[PDB]
DNA sequence: CCGACGGCGCATCAGC
DNA sequence: GCTGATGCGC
DNA sequence: GTCGG
């Protein structure tokens, strides 16, 4: 990685914003800065290099300029030195646990590993399976786990209703080499913009998934979205594979084109897509692109039929979905 | 200078 | 109970 | 924290 120290450093400063700060717009501001730094193809000399990319303005350069002199950055290694900024960083790992409610614990003596498993009645449902599964969710999903994961909920979705269709996205569709999760979007003819013939479209498919025991828990479900975990069975006298994060999302099928689009990601990509749609006068979302009227009020959907079609509305050259990642 | 920053599903809570 | 705001996540 | 109007 070219820039991996600036990019780390930026990413750092990111998750204090986000997490200890509570500064949700500053949080973005060094994610989308980090990004454009992660894709520039020279190793960056001077803060002054770095302010030529969008997303990098003056306080960013400042910080570059100290990096490459010394190697570190002093608001860093303060913050790296607060016990409650790394109570609170802490704490929000755990899924479920956000800067809210990481605050309140370290308030109430809860800041450690250890005070968690002591006080799970303190834990919301969600809360309790993120602890319960931290060592695992922090690790990656090798490629070759992520192939036979897909086997698995593709077959047992086709043994519910050959009808469905499964398309595994985020970083998988993406190319990686390995994942944080899996991210499966689901259609159903039975399941449009324009009507829903067909009750529990996604628990059907949910329900076959715990009865083979590869849904292990669940974080939160409704009509269109699961969020839970899962696991690969493992052989005799192996040691198990670790659980793992899986979403499903059920979507209109006709509406699948920028149903892909957002479920492929990655998070910069959609979010930095997405503003340059409003600056072009649209509004993307998972369902629709839709221009503006001068009020700012959201007109009626246009016809889609690609993925392309989406970026061709707002002026740009398509990008196939391995060059949506975070680094190139 | 300064308003705007992507957009939304599910869980939880406050007020009626 | 419903409606709308907030937290957290994708 | 950054940037376009
Ligand atoms: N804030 C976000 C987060 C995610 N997304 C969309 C929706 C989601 O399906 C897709 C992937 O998100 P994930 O959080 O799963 O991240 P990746 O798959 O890119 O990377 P990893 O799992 O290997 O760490 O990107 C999005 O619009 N906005
Ligand atoms: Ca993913
Ligand atoms: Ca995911
Ligand atoms: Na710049
Ligand atoms: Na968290």
């Amino acid at each position: 990685t070219l820039n991996g120290g600036i990019t780390d450093m930026l990413t750092e400063l990111a998750n204090f914003e986000k997490n200890v700060s509570q500064a949700i717009h500053k949080y973005n501001a060094y994610r989308k800065a980090a990004s454009v730094i992660a894709k520039y193809p020279h190793k960056i000399k001077s803060g002054a290099e770095a302010k030529k990319l969008p997303g990098v303005g003056t306080k960013i350069a400042e910080k570059i300029d100290e990096f490459l002199a010394t190697g570190k950055l002093r608001k860093l290694e303060k913050i790296r030195q607060d016990d409650t900024s790394s109570s609170i960083n802490f704490l929000t790992r755990v899924s479920g646990i956000g800067p809210s409610a990481a605050r309140k614990f370290v308030d109430e003596g809860i800041k450690t590993l250890e005070d968690l498993r002591k006080n799970e009645d303190k834990l919301n449902h969600h809360q309790r399976i993120g602890l319960k599964y931290f060592g695992d969710f922090e690790k990656r999903i090798p490629r070759e786990e992520m192939l036979q994961m897909q086997d698995i909920v593709l077959n047992e979705v086709k043994k519910v209703d050959s009808e469905y269709i499964a398309t595994v996205c985020g970083s998988f569709r993406r190319g990686a080499e390995s994942s944080g999760d899996m991210d499966v979007l689901l259609t159903h003819p039975s399941f449009t913009s324009e009507s829903t013939k067909q009750p529990k479209l996604l628990h059907q498919v949910v329900e076959q998934l715990q009865k083979v025991h590869f849904i292990t828990d669940t974080l939160s479900k409704g009509e269109t979205k699961f969020m839970g975990v899962c696991q690969l069975p493992s052989k005799n006298d192996e040691k198990e594979y670790p659980h793992r994060r899986i979403d499903i999302r059920l979507i209109p099928k006709d509406q699948y084109y920028c149903g892909v689009l957002y479920f492929t990601g990655s998070d910069i990509f959609n979010k930095n897509m997405r503003a340059h749609a409003l600056e072009k006068g649209f509004t993307i979302n998972e369902y629709t692109i839709r221009p503006l009227g001068v009020t700012g009020v959201a007109g009626e959907p246009l016809p889609v039929d690609s993925e392309k079609d989406i970026f061709d509305y707002i002026q740009w050259k398509y990008r196939e979905p391995k060059d949506r990642s975070e680094h190139h």
